[PDB]
């Protein structure tokens, strides 16, 4: 769940 994380939202 990284919809509200850009850091990690490349990953989801």
């Amino acid at each position: 769940g990284x919809a509200s994380d850009p850091r990690c939202a490349w990953r989801c």
